[PDB]
Formats: structure tokens, C-alpha cells, sequence
DNA sequence: GTTGGATGGTAGT
DNA sequence: CTAACGCTACCATCCAAC
């Protein structure tokens, strides 16, 4: 069994850069205007050049401009970006069928049918990328192990421009001398609580009661590191199925004023009925950010599918019950659905 | 004692 | 207005309904 991943290299700015080739060599970074002030929003991504200044994906677009002034700053279109994600899935398609897309800029290739070994996969691997730098001038990551997990590891190793094979006995090693914290799916509350019971590395799960593990970080978790750490973790590629979509927006300030809120609410419901396109749910829930940044929010779900009409009718009775059950001003209002037929 | 919908926490973005 | 997007996925806990 034999897993091949592709990560694309600090994609929303590539593609500027590829759409702006003058870009190229300069800081660049890619925003999320939130419309609120001037500036207001968070960084999408930004281009190594601009990551050698603290600019990156997560934080305030005021806290890039202060660290680094004279970079140049983009709108994020995401648009844009997904078309270009596409047409690169669709030549990862021609390598193997078998495949899983995971982000707009990566996915997993089962090639066990296509390689015979690690090396036939690497020099899939260089081919891969060759590809995709000349059909759409985009270079990639890839990273090639046993399963989903280690090639994810190897990819997040060799990050720009690399390729990287993780074979039987570096993921034994890995089990062994790789950081918990470094395991995809455990953050820092998570690492915290491994702390607490001595279990630093992966190995370290392997020698503690499954009772008193699934008790500290819960069963679904300890399965996984467990599973993980005996070497038996397999999850095998499949088609990803969109379990929810929805749409939130920002205010333009913060209220508990309802004719002044239904508007923002009114838009997320239109645009996430466009992007929904030919679903039906049976869930919708009503998401809203409060005044010190904490998320509040209130559903339903229905034995039938919502219509467009319901959805206005049910978000409005649900926005009402939030602005009664909880007193905070509210400053981003989303809404979200679920359980499609 | 057991389901699953409502709500929220944790993770990776 | 004066920092903190916008999204998706998965799972834990609560607690009325079984
Ligand atoms: N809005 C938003 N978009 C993000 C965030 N993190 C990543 N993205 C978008 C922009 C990225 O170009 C794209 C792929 O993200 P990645 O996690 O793979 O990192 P990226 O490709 O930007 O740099 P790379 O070398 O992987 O690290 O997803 C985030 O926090 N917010
Ligand atoms: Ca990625
Ligand atoms: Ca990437
Ligand atoms: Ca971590």
C-alpha cells in the first residue's frame, strides 16, 4: 500500500504570482478584508519572502502591516484560486483514479496499482510535479509513505518545492522519536493533556491502559494514536462528501438589533443556497460571533429538507433565540446547513 | 442503562 | 472603527425521549 500526496506551495500567492510574474522575488500577502475598518481582516497566506518577516496564514492583517509595511497586499479570490486547483486535480486525476482531495491545494493518490515500490512512487513523484510546473507554472509538495498520515508527515518535511518518501523503517522511527505534539490531529490542548501522563512520543500510547487514555483524550482519539502506533493505521482514499455548507460575514458593527443584523444573515442564507446547488438539508444552525469573540449558535433540524423559504423563515426564529438566550452584543453572523438527502 | 439532536470544543486551516 | 477571516470536519457532553 502506497499513498501519494501532493501539497501545493503557498497557493493563493503562487498563483498571483504566476497570474503577476512581476510579483515574483517580493513579499506577498493575501487577505481577508473583513470591510469592518481599513485593514480589517486576517492573512489567507503569504509567500515565503514575506514568512521570513512573521507574515502568515491566521494572523491580523494590522499585525502584517506593522512587521511588514511595504509588502504587497492582495484580495483574496478564492474564485480564482479554485479554478486553478482543478485543473491541477484533474491532472493528478490522470495518475490515479484513485484519489482524495482534502483542501483546495492538496490531495491523496493511492498508487499501488501504478508503482511496484518507493522508488518507482518518487519517480512518480518528480513527474507529478514536472506536470503540474508546466501545465499551470505551480509548484508542489509531495510527500509518499504507507498511508494517508505518513504521507502528510513527509510532505510538511520537505515543504517548498520538495518530495519526500517516509518507508517502513523511518515510520518505525517515527513512531518512536517523533514529537506527539508533530501528529496531525493533536493540538495544543490535546499536547497538553499527553504531557500530564508522561506520553511524549507515539510509542509512549503503546504502554498505558486504553481506559485511562480514552478517558483524558477521548476513545476517538486514543484509537487513532493507538492505531497509529502499532504500525496498523490504514484509512484507505476516498471521494470526500461535502457533510455541511454555510456562509458568515462580519458586521460592519456590533449589535443586538435585529433589523440591523437580518441583512447580513439574509446574505449569508442567499449565498449559501448558491453554494449548495442541487442539495437538500435537513439541518440549518445559526452561528454568531459575540462581542469578545466567542461563537454562540442555535439549529434545528427538520425530518424533511429545508426550503430556500424555510430557511429564511427558521434562521430568523433562530437568530431571535440567540439575542434572547445570551445578552453579549453580537459581530459576525453566519448561518450553516446540514444533513443533506 | 441507550439514541441522536442541540450546542460547543478542538483541529487544521 | 480602532485585532483576532471564514471555513469545514470530527467528536464530546448534555439530557429529554426511548
Ligand atoms: N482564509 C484562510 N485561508 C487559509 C488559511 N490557511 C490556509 N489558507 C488557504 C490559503 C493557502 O494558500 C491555502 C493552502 O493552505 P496551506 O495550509 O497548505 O499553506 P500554503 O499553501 O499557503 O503555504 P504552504 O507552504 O503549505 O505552507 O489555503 C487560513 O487560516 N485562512
Ligand atoms: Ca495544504
Ligand atoms: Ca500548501
Ligand atoms: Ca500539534
Amino acid at each position: 500500500g502506497i499513498v501519494l500526496f501532493v501539497d501545493f506551495d503557498y497557493f493563493y500567492a503562487q498563483v498571483e504570482e504566476v497570474l503577476n510574474p512581476s510579483l515574483k522575488g517580493k513579499p506577498v500577502v493575501v487577505c481577508v478584508f473583513s470591510g469592518r475598518f481599513e485593514d480589517s481582516g486576517a492573512v489567507a497566506t503569504a509567500n515565503y519572502e514575506a514568512r521570513k518577516f512573521g507574515v502568515k496564514a491566521g494572523i491580523p492583517i494590522v499585525e502584517a502591516k506593522k512587521i511588514l509595511p511595504n509588502a504587497v497586499y492582495l484580495p483574496m479570490r478564492k474564485e480564482v484560486y479554485q479554478q486553478v486547483s482543478s485543473r491541477i486535480m484533474n491532472l493528478l486525476r490522470e495518475y490515479s483514479e484513485k484519489i482524495e482531495i482534502a483542501s483546495i491545494d492538496e490531495a491523496y493518490l493511492d498508487i499501488s496499482d501504478k508503482v511496484r515500490d518507493y522508488r518507482e512512487a518518487y519517480n512518480l513523484g518528480l513527474e507529478i510535479k514536472n506536470k503540474i510546473l508546466e501545465k499551470e507554472k505551480i509548484t508542489v509538495t509531495v510527500g509518499i509513505s504507507k498511508n494517508k498520515v505518513f504521507a502528510k508527515i513527509a510532505a510538511d518535511m520537505a515543504k517548498p518545492n520538495g518530495i519526500k518518501v517516509i518507508d517502513d523503517e523511518e515510520v518505525k522511527r517515527l513512531i518512536r522519536e517523533l514529537d506527539i505534539a508533530d501528529v496531525p490531529g493533536i493540538g495544543n490542548i490535546t499536547a497538553e493533556k499527553l504531557k500530564k501522563l508522561g506520553i511524549n512520543k507515539l510509542v509512549d500510547t503503546l504502554s498505558i491502559e486504553f481506559d485511562k487514555l480514552k478517558g483524558m483524550i477521548g476513545e476517538a482519539k486514543a484509537k487513532y494514536l493507538i492505531s497509529l502506533a502499532r504500525d496498523e493505521y490504514n484509512e484507505p482514499i476516498r471521494t470526500r462528501v461535502r457533510k455541511s455548507i454555510g456562509r458568515i460575514v462580519t458586521m460592519k458593527r456590533n449589535s443586538r438589533n435585529l433589523e440591523e443584523i437580518k441583512p447580513y444573515l439574509f446574505r449569508a442564507i442567499e449565498e449559501s443556497y448558491y453554494k449548495l446547488d442541487k442539495r437538500i438539508p435537513k439541518a440549518i444552525h445559526v452561528v454568531a460571533v459575540t462581542e469578545d469573540l466567542d461563537i454562540v449558535s442555535r439549529g434545528r433540524t427538520f425530518p424533511h429538507g429545508i426550503s430556500k423559504e424555510t430557511a429564511y423563515s427558521e434562521s430568523v426564529k433562530l437568530l431571535q433565540k440567540i439575542l434572547e438566550e445570551d445578552e453579549r452584543k453580537i459581530r459576525r453572523i453566519g448561518v450553516r446547513f446540514s444533513k443533506f438527502i
